[PDB]
């Protein structure tokens, strides 16, 4: 089915996304039609929280920045504490424990499917062209094959 077909995708591309990036989390933040994001998929390594069955509801993405998206914007974020966000955004990240963040766009049949998200939990990390073209490429991989699947 679609669904079964469509859960094995997202655990190879967190999987692969966080061996490319050797972070502390990789996963596939999935929209609904509010914009809510699920966390369908994760890959994390040892010590940190699960953020597997998350729902998130962030109203930034649909009052500003899901067009944005579509046409292959990123966020880059080394120190998520020095880039001026508010306590309901930092409030947000603090159960899952994010220093650094790498957000990239999953687009299916000309629409945001979700995010591919990729932390970094206790330090600062500066995401290089070269990581970020790989994980890139990881998201619009996977989003061909489940545009192409069904
Ligand atoms: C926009 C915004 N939110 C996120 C969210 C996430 N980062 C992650 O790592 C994860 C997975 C755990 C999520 C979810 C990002 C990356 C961005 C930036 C988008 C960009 O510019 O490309 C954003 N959201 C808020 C939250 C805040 N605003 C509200 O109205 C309410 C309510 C909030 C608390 C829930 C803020 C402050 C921003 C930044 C400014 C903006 O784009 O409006
Ligand atoms: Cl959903
Ligand atoms: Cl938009
Ligand atoms: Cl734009
Ligand atoms: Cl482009
Ligand atoms: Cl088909
Ligand atoms: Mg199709």
């Amino acid at each position: 089915s679609e669904l079964r077909d469509r859960q094995a995708i997202f655990e190879t591309l967190v999987a692969k996304g966080r061996e490319l990036l050797a972070c502390d989390r990789v996963i596939v933040y999935a929209f609904d039609d509010n914009y809510v994001g699920t966390v369908v998929a994760e890959s994390v390594a040892e010590g940190w929280p699960q953020a597997r069955d998350q729902v998130i509801e962030d109203p930034c993405f649909r009052e500003h920045w899901v067009e944005a998206y579509r046409q292959g914007r990123i966020q880059a974020t080394t120190d998520i504490f020095k880039a001026g966000l508010t306590e309901c955004h930092l409030n947000q990240l603090r159960p899952l424990k994010v220093r650094a963040n790498l957000v990239v766009p999953m687009v299916i049949d000309d629409q945001l499917f979700g995010l591919l998200i990729a932390h970094q939990a206790s330090e600062p990390r500066q995401w290089q062209e070269i990581e970020i073209d790989q994980f890139s490429e990881l998201a619009s991989t996977g989003s061909l094959v489940l545009e192409r699947l069904h």
